[PDB]
């Protein structure tokens, strides 16, 4: 399985007969795209999610090979994945940049996601809200107007979405142990409709995998959609 390329006449054809319903792509030479993967792994009160190890590295040769340079944060704390965020937020390669990834791979509550030393008497959690704080049009300004997709797994802001898959730890992995469902899901729908479907709809895809009466409860969620174009990510060009 690997990630197929759309073809370059497609990527060119499909920019200009659709430039008002799709977000503009900056050219492969002088574009420097980010994206940031943070997983926490290792906790002191919750169980431990080693495995996620090849949802990082799965991850991290999706985005390479969607031209994205890949930042990785592991087994940090609530308020280390607050400074971690602004961090990237700042950084200059945003305004040579097209958009964006945010990876988040951790246990969770339905506030936010869990951090390295959470316990349920004194919580260490970063709240989704605190991710499009950091993100929105007024905060962050090299990435207004430009598709900030979020990735979260656990247990005015504008240009948007959220992909989210709360599945308990118990029956989130893989029957190997070698990666989570959601994320080899997410993964393997990225290389087989990344060159003829915008992102929304591959995510589309992913939720149809889980339409099964078996997989119906750990269906991922689409959230916070603030979108104004579709989002083709050309992949190969």
């Amino acid at each position: 399985d690997a990630l197929k390329l759309c073809p370059h006449e497609e990527f060119l054809r499909l920019c200009k007969e659709r430039a008002e319903e799709i977000y503009p792509i900056k050219e492969r030479n002088n574009r420097t795209r980010l994206a940031l993967i943070i997983c926490n792994t290792e906790f002191d009160h919750l169980p431990p999610r080693n495995g996620a190890d090849f949802d990082i590295t799965g991850m991290k040769e999706l985005l390479e090979g969607l031209d994205y340079s890949v930042d990785v944060e592991e087994n940090l704390t609530a308020r280390d994945m607050e400074s971690a965020l602004r961090a990237f937020a700042t950084r200059p390669e945003h305004k040579s940049s097209d958009s964006t990834f945010l990876v988040l791979m951790s246990h969770g509550i339905l506030e936010g996601i869990c951090g390295t030393v959470h316990d349920e008497k004194k919580p260490d959690v970063l709240l989704y809200d605190t991710i499009f704080q950091i993100f929105n049009n007024r905060n962050c300004l090299s990435l207004k107007d430009k598709p900030k997709v979020i990735i979260v797994q656990a247990a005015v802001e504008k240009d948007f979405i959220a992909f989210c898959s709360s599945t308990p730890h118990n029956v989130s992995w893989r029957d190997s142990t070698m990666g989570s469902i959601f994320i080899t899901q997410l993964i393997t729908c990225f290389q087989k409709y990344s060159w003829c479907c915008h992102l929304e709809e591959v995510f589309r895809k992913v939720q149809q995998s889980f339409e099964t009466p078996r997989a119906k409860a750990q269906m991922p969620t689409i959230e916070r959609l603030s979108m104004t174009r579709y989002f083709y990510l050309f992949p190969g060009n």
